[PDB]
């Protein structure tokens, strides 16, 4: 398969770059498959796991809060809030925000808290979901 242009950057620092034979980012609520030799799409970048395949038949986990993602003719930026490779991904860091949103969830007594517990247990359940994908991947 062809080959294309992948960086991946956050606000912390890149993540990626180099070859590859196809990408898969969440954008638009939607997953928008960019293939080698796209014409030239701008998309914001919405929460999700982002995969960069390579021409060796192998493929990336990458976990992405959301920001700009624009693609290039032979060239492919994804720009994230917050970029962690799933090699990378913390799991004792995640399960602790995992479990504090749990127990914060039954618990929940107004409006506020609740929004703020289940945006972290969504986020914290994104993170693990990603690298329970990559340390497995036998779905």
């Amino acid at each position: 398969m062809a080959t294309m242009q992948c960086d991946v950057v956050s606000v912390k620092e890149s993540i990626y770059s180099g070859a590859v034979t196809m990408l898969i980012a969440k954008g638009a609520g939607g997953e928008l498959g960019i293939l080698p030799g796209h014409a030239p799409l701008v998309t914001l970048l919405q929460p999700g796991p982002i995969r960069v395949l390579l021409e060796n038949g192998t493929e990336e986990i990458v976990y992405v809060s959301g920001g700009v993602l624009e693609v290039q003719p032979h060239v492919v930026t994804v720009l994230a809030d917050t970029a962690i490779r799933a090699d990378n991904l913390d799991e004792a860091a995640i399960l602790e925000a995992r479990k504090n949103a749990e127990q914060l969830l039954a618990n929940q007594k107004s409006d506020l808290d609740s929004a703020a517990a289940l945006a972290a247990l969504a986020e914290t359940a994104a993170q693990l979901e990603t690298i329970r994908k990559i340390k497995n991947r036998a779905q």
